[PDB]
């Protein structure tokens, strides 16, 4: 994976509404800033039950957004990452509709999981209560197969029916997706919700050895097609650490909340510890298209004796701090407060989670960019966006608070903001200084500060992060300083917003 | 049960917000209009997860609303109906909390239903898939009993934990409720969601023979205490017809949608047929505190070959007509559009469902009052209230569209409206003419009109209902005429709004 900053975006929420428009925005407003892009699900349809993650036809671009040729055109200037939704599909798919109509007489009957598919001889309370769930309630919903009521396995919305990834029909479907991407100039594949892909009676059905087998098989199929794979796994941190050695890349989901913790409390020890044990074959982020994950650093939900990267007390304080910083906005969008698929992810834009503090935000991005891994910036964060309460009101979908629709006009106005210019400059710096393609090292001043250093072919840079320099949502004191050497001398910025770094 | 019109109301949504104020409003604004009252759950708390139906302490009046003394005061002038929430209680109740803390060591462990309680030897998909549900999804949620994750039975919100009505502790609790009501001057008891009260592996767990046993046992306890029982059952109409012979009263839930059908299409034959087979030991309504039930007249949900009171196409047209008449308001509050416990009830005030046609509305009330049974008028309907979109957008609870908070000031403002004056006059008429305590008969002019007649000791009255006279939400032609004889001779009203009937 090219070691350049990538943008995560919906094709219709950045620009006029199409892949063409999104491409124009990338090329004319973010040239040299974002050299790659993860286009969130743009298949048919992109506006269903779960904003693209419930595809009727995963291999067909929603014609309202564009075509595969638009993706091909985009590939000329940007490396592209696309999702491979391997765990489920829309109940409106031709395949599932056939099952509803013909039941067991459907050739697609084996393609979908039902309670009986996994528990042919029935299940005890323990069996069902043991299935890992990101929210309360069992992963089953009612559907009539040729008139007979059946309990179909559904990990997320009831409209997303889980497929049997070990069935012939299911595997054929997954390979059709891989073939399409390999033929459409896609460079990277994001295995969506892969941790749920394998079901087995008596197990948690989440990140088990059976799941590892699925992941390994999918990786092999990727290799055969020249595709690198990134897996999405929101879990107890140790599961991320263990699975990372088996895949090209994993997301670093611990950093986002660890930084919110550090910026709010001034404690950097947790960040130092994570730097020491974290998987380095990562894709770093602050914000994603979902809510801010907190169980990603807390204790194991299935076994609380296994503590996280910080005490659960600190996770709870972190959550309340976000609610405080957003003046209740995140409280109105999180968990049971609105429509959500995850009870604990905190729904809020990252900028709003920090109380819109520019110095804290640019510092968080700086730390993200300095940790080993390919960095990704979510489009809302790329424009330092605030919570969209109007969108939340309209849809009542918790995550929409962090999914604002940015018109071209709004993008241009936001590009004038000091913090946005600062981020564009920082990303450009991260793409142009060759130090980042060299060796990494770090030192820490006992829970007070941490310095990240990169030494490359013709340059080097050291980022010093000291949150205690500017606690408070109204803080204007920089909490990160950057020293670097390039072909044009030895430089230093003590304020990434007033003095953004520029490579000679 | 006295054969006088009753009002259904929340103690805090009619007046200043207390039982005392609600009482004052009844006595000073509705004297002679509403002689009885069903006070919706006013226990601790009244503003929890399901507006009173998730009690922490069913025997304690919420201190913010008043006290049992206030109920005693009210009883001096009005017969009171109160709910006996026999199927579940709040998860915040002392009993359930004790179970969460001590698990099996809690003396209340047997009081609550879990998957294992009902399925001790495990369950097959068929066992679980067959459980009747008013909406998709299994009736279970996760709770930790002394650290151990358990699947607790929850028919409605996850906060309303179902009790084992067959357990000693469960029965003791239910009897504590009956005892409290008998000691607090309550006259009538409404058995809330009693149809769900009995669970048995292999059955639908809804209105089954085991359910009948529970209903019969509860009726006996009511009889022993001098309390009459009304059971709430939303189901295929035949279930209501059959259970009626075993209880004092059942609700007439078929009439509301049948009248919407009659008023929108002009067809009265369905009403004639229902008049012929309906249980006459009923409590009649148009609107309730919940949504308008339509499966109450449609085909059976389990076996669709068991037809309803009108063709399925007509039920579908009825639903679409309500959504159309409210210009999308009811669609925004119904089903998966908002938080709901029932997927098919249509959330809209009855007046709004009729496109606010006064003549249609007063005619519907006249028919309601002319069919055998004790009439109840929901407070929103008592004030011919329109959909409350302001409240709906604030709570996102679908049923709130039909739960407006009426200040005393707003009540007086609405009492000036001709349609509201007409309803007050009609209810008074229904309470003063002794014809309604006499013999009932009816004639019909083949699907065009139906005339209901009551002949009493010193009076007689005939209501002629003919929707065809004035179809359309915008029509001003009366669709009901009333003729009657009292001590002052023969009388006639050809417009219940312009010329309300007054007993001489």
């Amino acid at each position: 994976m090219k070691n350049k900053v990538q943008l995560i975006t919906y094709a219709d929420r950045l620009g006029d509404g199409t892949i063409k428009s999104m491409t124009d925005i990338l090329r004319t407003r973010f040239d040299g800033v974002y050299d790659g892009v993860h286009i969130l699900p743009f298949f048919t349809p992109f506006d269903g039950a779960d904003a693209g993650f419930d595809p009727i036809d995963h291999t067909k671009v929603d014609e309202r957004l564009g075509s595969w040729d638009d993706v091909a055109e985009l590939s000329k200037t940007h490396n592209i990452m696309v999702d491979a939704i391997v765990n489920h599909m829309s109940w409106e798919s031709k395949q599932f509709q056939d099952v509803l109509a013909k039941g067991e007489e459907s050739e697609y009957y084996p393609m979908f999981l039902t309670m009986s598919s996994v528990f042919p001889n029935g299940a005890t309370e323990e069996d069902l209560a043991g299935i890992y769930r990101p929210r309360p309630g069992l992963p089953f919903t009612h559907y009539k197969f040729a008139g007979k009521t059946r309990l179909v396995w559904v990990s997320f919305t009831p409209q997303q029916v889980d497929i049997d990834t070990d069935s012939d029909k299911g595997w054929e479907y997954l390979m059709s997706i891989f073939d399409q991407m390999a033929a459409s100039h896609v460079s990277y594949i994001r295995l969506d919700a892969v941790g749920y892909g394998a079901k087995e009676a008596g197990t948690s059905c989440f990140m088990t050895p059976k799941t590892f087998k699925l992941i390994s098989r999918l990786r092999e199929e990727g290799v055969k097609r020249g595709l690198e794979i990134l897996i999405e796994v929101h879990s107890y941190y140790k599961k991320q650490v263990e699975i990372a050695s088996k895949v090209d890349r994993v997301y670093d989901f611990a950093l986002p909340p660890l930084l919110l913790h550090a910026l709010s409390t001034g404690h950097v020890e947790p960040v130092a510890h994570w730097t020491d044990i974290r998987p380095n074959n990562a894709v770093t982020v602050l914000d994603t298209h979902d809510g801010i994950g907190v169980i990603d650093i807390g204790s194991d939900q299935l076994d609380r004796s296994l503590k996280g990267l910080v005490p659960d007390e600190d996770v709870d304080n972190l959550v309340n701090t976000i609610h405080a910083n957003t003046h209740g906005e995140s409280q109105a969008a999180t968990g049971a407060a609105a429509s959500n698929l995850d009870l604990y992810q905190v729904n809020s834009t990252y900028y709003s989670a920090l109380g819109c503090n520019d110095q804290h935000y640019i510092a968080a991005r700086a730390v993200q960019f300095f940790l080993p891994g390919v960095p990704q910036v979510y489009y809302v964060g790329a424009l330092a966006g605030k919570n969209d309460m109007e969108l939340l009101r309209k849809t009542n979908n918790g995550r929409d608070i962090n999914r604002h629709y940015y018109s071209t006009a709004e993008i241009d106005e936001n590009l004038k903001r000091p913090v946005v210019k600062a981020l564009n400059a920082l990303a450009k710096f991260r793409n142009e200084l060759d130090a980042f393609d060299g060796t990494f090292s770090y030192t820490t001043d006992d829970d007070t500060s941490i310095s990240f250093t990169w030494r490359g072919e013709t340059s080097q840079a050291t980022l010093t992060f000291e949150p205690k320099r500017g606690l408070g949502v109204d803080n204007t004191t920089p909490v990160a300083m950057l020293e670097w050497e390039d072909s044009a001398g030895d430089h230093r910025s003590d304020d990434l917003i007033a003095n953004p770094p520029v490579v000679a």
